[PDB]
């Protein structure tokens, strides 16, 4: 009973979303059964690459982004759960319920968006099938789709992020704000969110 307590898998990196260079496109750098295994261990020694990760649980699959050496995501995703590094296990450097916020220090050979700074509402949501869709901002959280989707698009891209038009990082994909099936709207955490987690 006390002997056949599990334990929660990590966080697995399983690809990317390239955003390199004039074409955005899903890798896969990693497929099921190796998720699975890395889940159990902790330990991936696979390179990183990138600002934009699609990373893995036993049930779900959905971004994280790499802002300020931080590798961010949804509470509503990972939990508290560890990631899966070379090293094997990482803790959550940051967790917050509240914000729907978690993040690990960025994995050795990631990049980092950089928060925007220029005050623009019209911003660009990259999803997990590396669309990169035009979102105009509405409020301090909230932005509305300019071509809504059946809300199924934006299944799996929680974590992924809204970026300016010079590519500085907005905020992280929260929830799909959904009529009868059409997502319409975007919720997301905002950079300034992040900031100030940080300090
Ligand atoms: C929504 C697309 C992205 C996913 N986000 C989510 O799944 C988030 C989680 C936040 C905590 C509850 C969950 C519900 N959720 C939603 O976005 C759900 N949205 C909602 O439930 C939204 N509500 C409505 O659309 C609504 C409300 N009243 C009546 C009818 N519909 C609310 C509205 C208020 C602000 C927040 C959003 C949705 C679209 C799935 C039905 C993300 O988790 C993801 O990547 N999923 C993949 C693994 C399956
Ligand atoms: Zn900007």
């Amino acid at each position: 009973h006390m002997a056949s307590m599990k334990k929660k898998g990590s966080v697995v990196i399983v690809g990317r979303i390239n955003l390199s260079g004039d074409t955005a496109y899903a890798q896969q750098t990693r497929g099921e059964e190796g998720c699975q295994e890395t889940s159990q261990t902790g330990r991936d020694k696979n390179q990183v690459e990138g600002e934009v990760q699609i990373v893995s649980t036993a049930t779900q699959t959905f971004l994280a982004t790499s802002i300020n050496g931080v590798l961010w995501t949804v509470y509503h995703g990972a939990g508290t759960r560890t990631i899966a590094s070379p090293k094997g296990p990482v803790t959550q450097m940051y967790t917050n319920v509240d914000k729907d916020l978690v993040g690990w220090q960025a994995p050795q050979g990631s990049r980092s968006l950089t928060p925007c700074t220029c005050g623009s509402s019209d911003l660009y949501l990259v999803t997990r099938h590396a669309d990169v869709i035009p979102v105009r901002r509405r409020g301090d959280s909230r932005g509305s789709l300019l071509s809504p989707r059946p809300i199924s698009y934006l299944k799996g891209s929680s974590g992924g992020p809204l970026l300016c038009p010079a590519g500085h990082a907005v905020g992280i994909f929260r929830t799909a704000v959904s009529t009868r099936g059409v997502a319409k709207a975007v919720d997301f955490i905002p950079v300034e969110s992040l900031e100030t987690t940080m300090r």
